[PDB]
């Protein structure tokens, strides 16, 4: 019953959706905005990387991002920012060796996935349009309805 | 001339184009809305059914609809509700053995097909935003300009 | 326990915070819009109006709305669109001899009055951006927290 | 050279600027939001208040928040929250007999004065977004820039 | 059917109204920005001024600008900046004996009124993001509805 | 590095990227609107057509353009109308043996390249509504972002 895979494209997800983003490089996993007061770019980051400085494009832009990952997992790096002219921050990070990322728009706000596999949990964002938010995608992905978030969790936390 | 096939998607389609849904399955052959004032879903109704309540995915929720279907044909049920907190409702119905389905953006208001092949005519549904109304398709589907609706009308009546 | 009144003025209102505008003529009572989905302006119409075309400014243009008033009590119409290509039309009516009106900014909704005094009611509008609704305000008017909305509707069915 | 006094007023306050208010009773001085990830009150409390709850209109909401002051001076208390689904706590108190507060936005941070005059010092509130960050002041205040902060400073810690 | 006069104030205008201001001496007449790439501050100079640095306060900032006026009218000299990290430079002068300024939201630009009365006419300046363009204006002004811009202009050029 | 190709198909394109369609038949190469400011169709012309009017739908309508081409090279015609109640017209033309059309949206502006390759340079037109603006492709395209425009030149004036 699983929706997908879908190949990498640009669009504005549906409210209630997850998208699951299944990620295969240590690039920019997605790139998320509603091009007024949310940006947020995931990359990946391999397993044992020492501290460096590695250059990202983003939302048009090459960008460099410091960047560090001293475990057995791959890290998801949420980086955000809220204007065209502030410079990113790594707001969240999900932890994962099913390299599978989540992000859903619900209730007003988004929603990601963050933490540890194969505990890892949602967290939200508040935004002013969340409607308009859209994302470009550079891997294949799933969707799964809200209806089924238990089994997107397990998804995240386990692996297809 | 015919412009597609097009793979399942999800998008805000274009003012001023028939989309044709060729539906291939008994489930939900696609979803729209706008977020505001507008959310169809049309689901699929195999010949021959007897009342019995199914559970579709719609807008990301499981819902439970009882449909029947004491027809040779196919029923596709538009199910519509005009604001979130709502039930849906059994709005429209296409009883039709080619199995296509038509959805227009155009003068202010959303257009269908109803009725029963080789007859079925065109509906408007009105909505305060067209231009927001985005959709979501579950399978191979078609872009027909409006200054070609008849060939749009004689597919859906007729098939291809 | 009242806040106000404040002179006519332009921002953006805060968000869980009735506005009550005391309505003092015949004319546009506000203007609010977020410039992206949501233009409502509501025209006072005085008691015992046959029919008639009027010319208002809203949103910076004039504008031609037929406007009837039957009643013994004013009409205040709510004008929508959702875009700057499309007609206004009367959304909803608020029958009032008190000239109150009222607007909030909650739950992701826009709430204003509507129905005939003593007994008018409050009912919610939809958009993709409630933060950046901003107001245009031709009257005195008051601040009343959501925690004193049974004040506030004593106010719009009873006066002040 | 002062700008000011202003009325007590609702808006988004420019960058780089410091909002001098003069407070005038024990209720809330202002409110401070950008509706997703800062929100602050300050409450007023005079001279000589044992431990006692107190009720105060909030953001729209009736809170009841434990005040104290057994000192000479008022007390200013910055209630704080960075999700609107967090209670209220005491993040910073300025103790003054010049009843004068401080806030400004600037370098991607908000900047208030805290400790007890005339020896109150500036500090600093991190958010995602300052621009969208705006304020309800409930009583007179005063504009002056940053490059002048060493007045406001003076004014602060000793009266006009 | 002039709209105003208003007081001094900072306030986001309204799309599609020119905001006609009055100045009253040979200080800053206004500021407006966006904060992501438009700065806009408009200094006057009162007739017969040799070419001399004067001190401004702009954006909370201090700025000493070179200006001239070798003229029996008043020169109104608009200082741009598409970036907080550039230095201002004179984009556009507007010499007049009215001392009227104009500036309107409209179009996705900004328009204002240059060249010397009495046949002073309009000007556009490009932004990305027109919504959050705020105004500072430091003496009274009036709305003028885009509709009646005949009539801002026999104003900017006759006087009231 | 060059990111595509991708197939035909109708979106949202990203803030500040290139897209770079690949033209491979006289027709309509791509359509893009936003339904409110902004229409604009590129029509692909043959070496040596006298001139002459040719059909083509566009908006999901029948036109007829006046279309010309007397060199040895393609030439693109950009079809431009402001306001759906309006005609288009020839607004620019790219004159190119590559083959190349690329559009851009940024800083509140549609950007294209015009004049004839190898030599071609971008320019830019203004709306109010970017962010609004979707796009119907009708060959494949790749997605460049704008920090690489530099190279997107090189494609568009000397092919892949
Ligand atoms: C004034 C009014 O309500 N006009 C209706 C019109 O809506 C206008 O369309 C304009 C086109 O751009 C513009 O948007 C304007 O703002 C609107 O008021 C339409 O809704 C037509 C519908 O014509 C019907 O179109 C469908 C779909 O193609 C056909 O299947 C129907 O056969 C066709 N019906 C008729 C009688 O032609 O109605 C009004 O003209
Ligand atoms: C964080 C950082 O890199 N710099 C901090 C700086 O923020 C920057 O300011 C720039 C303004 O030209 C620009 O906005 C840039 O994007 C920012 O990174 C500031 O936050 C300063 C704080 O300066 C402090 O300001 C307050 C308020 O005026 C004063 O009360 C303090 O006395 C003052 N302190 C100092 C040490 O200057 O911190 C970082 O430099």
């Amino acid at each position: 019953i699983l929706d997908g895979p879908y190949q990498p494209t640009t669009f504005t997800p549906p409210i209630d959706y997850w998208i699951l983003i299944n990620s295969n490089t240590n690039g920019v996993v997605y790139e998320s905005t509603n091009n007024s007061d949310f940006w947020t770019a995931v990359v990946a980051i391999e397993p044992h990387v020492n501290p460096v400085d590695r250059q990202y494009t983003v939302f048009g832009e090459n960008k460099q991002f410091n960047v560090r990952n001293d475990s057995d997992k791959w890290k998801f790096l949420e980086m955000f920012r809220s204007s065209s002219q502030n410079e990113f921050y790594n707001r969240r990070t999900l932890t994962s060796d099913t390299k599978l990322v989540g992000i859903l728009k619900y209730g007003g706000r988004i929603w990601t996935f963050h933490g540890e596999t194969p505990r890892a949990t949602t967290d939200s964002s508040n935004t002013a349009n969340l409607n308009d938010i859209s994302i470009i995608i550079h891997s294949e992905f799933y969707i799964i309805p809200r209806s089924q978030e238990s089994k997107c969790n397990e998804y995240i936390n386990n692996g297809l």
